[PDB]
């Protein structure tokens, strides 16, 4: 079990530390806080990428998403399943949790 914090940047000033101490907050070391470093050339979508990578069996993965982690096809849901596959636990700014589970637990 490992705390990991996934972040992005939705402002030009210093969005990163203020992800990072969101997630240090919730509950997330400083060396699992992979967020994205939106403020690039283009869009940058790999903190997820990579979190998916280092997330391990049994990890609380904590996203305190304070604009939008995304609406369309599924955004937010993709790597939301990807984890629930990898036995990995995802805990949610908004309830401390999102979906533990919710099959018959």
């Amino acid at each position: 079990m490992r705390l990991f914090g996934y972040a992005r940047v939705s402002t030009s000033q210093q969005s990163l530390d203020i992800q990072v101490r969101a997630l240090k907050d919730a509950g997330v070391k400083a060396n699992r806080i992979f967020t994205d470093k939106a403020s690039g050339s283009s869009s940058d979508r790999k903190g997820l990428d990579l979190l998916r990578m280092k997330v391990e069996e049994g990890d609380v993965i904590l996203v305190k998403k304070l604009d939008r982690l995304g609406r369309d096809t599924a955004d937010m849901i993709q790597l939301i399943k990807e984890f629930d596959a990898q036995g990995v636990s995802i805990r949610f700014i908004d309830d401390g949790i999102s979906t533990d589970g919710e099959m018959g637990k």
